[PDB]
């Protein structure tokens, strides 16, 4: 085989044998297969079953031996540096997560420790991080619009925190690269968060300069909202629904009523119908109270970014008022309903409680779980495989809710978002 | 509107003597004002003025009614700020200062501006191409830029829209994937073109040369490779310049790659140019460039694989990596053309000429086409007595004429 | 009301509330007390009954609030910046050891050592070997001080880094000498690593010139940290604390599995320390035997030689670590047997129970001598150990008669030459 | 013959052939000899001795390389030129070349341009530069005192600007290396100014990190006093006396009355006599009106440094009040008598107006000249040849002044300062 050796890139710390011993290609540990599949997914921005990776503890730290790596990670026979660093980010995070399996508090403290360990939480930094959410499968006008928003974020020296993969997860950073270079903002941060079961489907771009691999969707979602100083939401499908519900259920909590921090739904003029309908689904379900937590801004990349930028002062002053950190919103209340890992199967979906009856937060947590199940069914290994052994996932409850959930899901199919 | 602008370690101190030259007093102030205005506009702004202030930490600039599009939520974009200081810097250097003299002036200007990096290895790619180009050409330029960025190559080009713009936008993306934080985007302009082709703020090294010929020389002395995209008379000028120079029998060993490249749609444009080039300069010319269509990677890869050759050849002439002293450029490439009806009419355009002399006159021919179109003084004189008229042997005149018509036909004008 | 807030610049990481509350700021809290004390000692480089320190979680990270810190930590009303950094290193290391009750015990210890050091940023993965460990007496005459200053200068001119204990005397001259040699050589990435431990840091506080302080949990963990980071070791004249160090490394380096470890050891001093090194060397060979001799040399009256031996070995240390597939910054392949790791708690049972007889592999006699000297130190300068002297009488040692003779002479020399 | 090549790092620009050819080894272009002497003095830090030394400037692929034919080897470390020495060699080249490519106003603008070209005037910088003056020839007690002052300067994050050479010219940078490292002040600045006719007698220490070659003693004096933020003066001989009279003569000008740069004479306890005597020289000659421009701090390194430090915000406020630069005191008034270069011979020395009856400032200007000639005849090439051709320089004037000057100069000899 072709052995490509990769030397340590952007500052990985030294590791002990103990830390790397579960990644040896042996028994399974199942840890090796998980480490392998993440690393292949990163080299990849049945197809590659003869790919392998070996971790070697050497004089300047770990060197990676790649056996039969994807040939498009290469530029003129070299591995793009961005992709190098990503391979080391995957090693760092699988390792930390592994030394730290040993409750709400546990989870939030874990999410903190992972992000601090990845260098994602910068001590003296002042608020400027915008989470951007949006669909992986979007047409050209939609894509160009996310590029322009990211350009307008760059011009204002804002940083981007986003998921990984194509579509809306990739437009903003490319726009930002140009907006940033116009402002000479060389300290830009492009954070892509992923988790092992979605990374193959939605692989990170090399332009991402801070890849962090969370252990599951729930913890990644927690990461996103604890770090966000502002959120921009583009049109998307089920995964983007999930995210919106996640944040609205949290922001409707009575204890979060003072959390400044804007949410801006934005998209180009053609996504007007998309937005009237999503906005209606929201207010037809969680209800009217929810409208106050986001705004809609169509056809104006600059107004989007400007709303993030102008909020940074309020965010910052709010964290001083709680005596909270800038980088991690510890005082945000996130109830266990939003943390509980959801494993989607026919029983767990069918056990979802979907009633207009409930307090809007608890209703939002259930729907979050609902959307997450549609995603898992669509893109994840185990989720797809349950939709093969048993056909589609089934859900029920309130007839009023089921009608509209159903409607939104059909719009997503109709609009090619699935 | 009144805004002040302070430098960010991008501006040396100046004495009162240097500055006094620049009070709203007048040759110098005017040129410095119009250069600075242009930079903020990347006619309609006659109330604009700028005041150079010497202050406790050096220069502050005070801006009277500066163009609103220079601003993002009411601050001036940092790159434009840097360009205002590059302008000051270069105006002062030049107007505070024999083929030999000219090249030594070009050197001094680039050195003074930081654009010649003593310890650096060759990776600067000169990029030439049209200012007015279609979506598909533009997109191609951006992909080439992306491919140059992925290979840690630096860009040096003119200013303004079109092909002067897309390659840096692409590189920003390719350099970022590559963590090439040290990238260099050199934009060379000159004061009577700057307003028409204003520097984008993404340019992080703007240099104002005295004139077109001095920019041309700057381009070719700093290039370690050249990539030429489809363009108009401006591009046709640059191409005649380099090939003119490259054909000099004492330049045979110079290994700078020259690549004409474009999208698949520009195949006919290119065949038309290869023709119109070997016809005028004769077949021996083709040995000095190549053509790569529909492949942004190959064009950036040829640049990349010649860097070790350029590096070795410079080491063989005990010559600098940053400045090609050893390249031989004859005085007919250097002489600053002020194109007018008279100078234009007067040009030796004759197949009868050995290529290099011919090149240099083509160079001037195309230069006055450009100046006839965009410069103030040109736009005045070709409106005061009509077409700058051209005279030479008639096979040339008609086939030089096809190409000029193609430019128009392709909206390159 | 003298109350001063200290900010970090960089190199304080964020902490969680869990982390900060585990400090237990209370009054009966032994941990906090140990934290308060290490932090007092850093500002002092009992008389300060009312010194207090508070750790605040703030928007930009940790800020510290000092109530009644000592006055000499101040230059015109401001705490010297090296000192401020010192306080955050203290907090970093107390907290990291506290969150780690994290194999085969020997492995747990070395991995703990590696963990503390790595967490402290003291193990730079990319760095080429250039770290020289310097050991030497805390109480030395000006001729010796001046000699260690001049070695430090020669180490600086050759762009080597220094790793050393904390406090006065030979723990201090070399860094001052290196500041000069490094400035001359434009080596701005110089590293002055000062290692200490809670129970000695008050007696031997860190000089603000140390740019990486690390607080290890005990004396044995620091000894290990020194030998695993060392690329080279220089040993100046010293007392029982320096003899401990010497016997520790020689014990280790005589192990056949360590035969190929190329880190040089140079005992060096001014011309007038010749009788000193005559007797030290004879004592090494008398106890550990003549095999000990191949592991060190002695360079008298020549600072440039001692540095040049360090400097010229660095490419050998380099080649050797790659031959062992080991790291540059941390020597995992070096073998250190448990008797060099096991923490010693000096009292009369423990001192009397030492095995000081000739009939044992020298590595093992080394290991026992290491604790003997350790006990002399503790009794001399540590709180708990100064009390056994107080409330019991002086430490009692027994063993092979010829060995006790030379060991008593050595200690009497130390006392005589005012090294203790 | 031993050839050593020198590579620059950064901190040397490219030069043209027009620029280099000026320094080819020629029969005797003064320019080669002077570049050569200057380069040889820098290698000698630490005369027909190195008659077979030569240096060749080469234009090479990364800029200039120097080829040393038979340098002094006595200061090499393990066969290599200490990096600070290599930088000095390129500082000499830079400065010989700049002056060789180049009326009160003209003199000042020249000083500015040489300093500007040398990197020695940093736009952004807040006032923090302390000129230290002091004897090249001093005992261990005095030397140790200068080092502790340098230490107390570094503790306060102040920079040092000084003459080159041994004694009080090196001690302070040595204390400052320790003080700065304690304070983590990595951006420290140690400016050593010098000029071609005295550089061999006072060679730059490699610890200097900004060597500047001024063209003559007067332009160095001007550079000193336009750059300074404060001035410390230690005991010294006729070169330190020259400096003291220079700055006093300047600071008594009516127009310089608001110029707030402090001047502090300081020394160890043993220099008390020296100072009583120096202070009465000053007051007997320039008058009581002189005492107001300095003070005297004996036996207290911290207090001298603290006076400089405490004065930085005052210097800052004054430059803004006079609308002047922070790095270069354009508004300070220096009369032509302080600028005009003085070539010491017997005529020019005899011509000195040392009359009792004269403006104090002008007396100080002629006393400045006087000591400059005493220095020139002790250490300068053309100065001694004048001594060799002719015997000692004869001065005359008001006889009371003459016995005092005579007393001070005899004291210098007595005290080992000549």
């Amino acid at each position: 085989s072709l052995i490509i050796q990769v030397s340590p890139a952007g500052s990985m710390d030294l590791l002990s044998q103990l830390e790397v011993e579960r990644l040896k290609k042996t028994a399974s540990s199942d840890l090796y297969q998980l480490y392998r599949n993440c690393s292949l997914a990163v080299l990849n921005s049945d197809k590659y079953k003869n790919f392998d990776i070996t971790v070697m503890r050497r004089e300047r730290g770990i060197k990676l031996e790649l056996a039969n790596p994807p040939e498009h990670a290469f530029v003129d026979g070299q591995i793009i540096k961005g992709i190098q660093e990503h391979l080391f980010s995957v090693l760092r995070d699988i390792v930390y997560v592994n030394m730290h399996l040993a409750n709400a508090t546990h989870i939030t403290n874990l999410v903190f420790g992972i992000l601090r360990n990845a260098g994602a939480l910068i001590p003296g930094a002042t608020p400027n991080l915008v989470v951007c959410w949006g669909g992986h499968s979007i047409n050209e006008v939609e894509y160009q619009y996310t590029r322009e928003v990211g350009h307008e974020l760059g011009l204002r020296e804002l940083n981007i925190c986003t998921g990984c993969g194509p579509g809306a997860m990739e437009g903003p950073m490319k726009g930002a690269a140009v907006g940033h270079a116009k402002q000479r903002y060389s300290e830009y941060r492009y954070l892509g968060l992923t988790e092992p079961s979605i990374i193959a489907a939605e692989p990170p771009n090399p332009i991402v300069n801070e890849l962090v691999i969370m252990p599951d969707i729930e913890k990644r979602l927690e990461a996103f909202v604890r770090m966000a100083h502002g959120i921009i939401i583009f049109p998307g499908g089920p995964g983007t629904a999930e995210e919106l519900l996640y944040i609205l259920g949290i922001m409707m909590h009575p204890e979060n009523a003072d959390q400044p921090m804007p949410i801006v739904l934005t998209g180009p003029k053609q996504s007007e119908a998309y937005f009237r309908s999503l906005d209606k689904f929201i207010t037809d379900t969680l209800g009217e109270a929810a409208r106050k937590h986001y705004s809609i801004a169509i056809d104006n990349p600059a107004e989007a970014a400007r709303i993030m930028s102008n909020a940074m002062p309020l965010v910052r002053q709010h964290r001083k008022d709680k005596e909270d950190a800038y980088s991690f919103n510890w005082s945000l209340k996130i109830e266990p309903e939003f943390q509980l890992p959801f494993e989607p199967n026919h029983e767990s979906m069918a056990n979802l409680d979907l009633h207009l009856n409930q307090r809007p937060e608890v209703l939002a947590a259930n729907l979050r779980r609902a959307f997450s199940g549609v995603v898992a069914g669509n893109v994840k290994a185990e989720g797809i495989r349950e939709i093969e052994r048993h056909g589609p996932f089934e859900m029920h409850g309130d007839p009023v809710l089921m009608k509209k959930m159903d409607q939104l899901l059909n719009d997503f199919v109709a609009q090619n978002r699935m």
